[PDB]
């Protein structure tokens, strides 16, 4: 198990446009492509990042390109941000990739402002983490997802995943 397999668990694999859990425009594994509400922005979107006229549809392969990128410009997020980075230098690599996944999924705005969470985290107070990160939005929206990222948290293990 990594990072790909997790997200790729989490995130699930479509070749054709569709609405994410917010109602979001994304594609392949979970990538958005915008938030307006027009499809045919969403088109464009997707031509612009694949590179040619797509129609809405791509291939395997072109899926596992946006992903790759993705899931590199998460951890670059993750680096260049202040307020993380600290923290996941402080973390063993099962975690890494827990705070890895939440980035992915929300962004790093989304994550930094996870204050007192991180600050547990950064401690090593796993259970206390681990209550204080399901108090928020993320939970009660996506709770079965949620969980497992959690866990992961908590136990440093990937038993969530199987
Ligand atoms: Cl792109
Ligand atoms: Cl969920």
């Amino acid at each position: 198990m990594n990072i790909f397999e997790m997200l790729r668990i989490d995130e699930g694999l479509r070749l054709k446009i569709y609405k994410d859990t917010e109602g979001y425009y994304t594609i392949g594994i979970g990538h958005l492509l915008t938030k307006s509400p027009s499809l045919n922005a969403a088109k464009s979107e997707l031509d612009k990042a694949i590179g040619r006229n797509t129609n809405g549809v791509i291939t395997k392969d072109e899926a596992e390109k946006l992903f790759n990128q993705d899931v590199d410009a998460a951890v670059r997020g993750i680096l260049r941000n202040a307020k993380l980075k600290p923290v996941y230098d402080s973390l063993d690599a099962v975690r890494r990739a827990a705070g890895i996944n939440m980035v992915f999924q929300m962004g790093v705005t989304g994550v930094a402002g996870f204050t007192n969470s991180l600050r547990m985290l950064q401690q090593k107070r796993w259970d206390e983490a681990a209550v204080n990160l399901a108090k928020s939005r993320w939970y009660n929206q996506t709770p079965n997802r949620a969980k497992r990222v959690i866990t992961t948290f908590r136990t440093g293990t990937w038993d969530a995943y199987k």
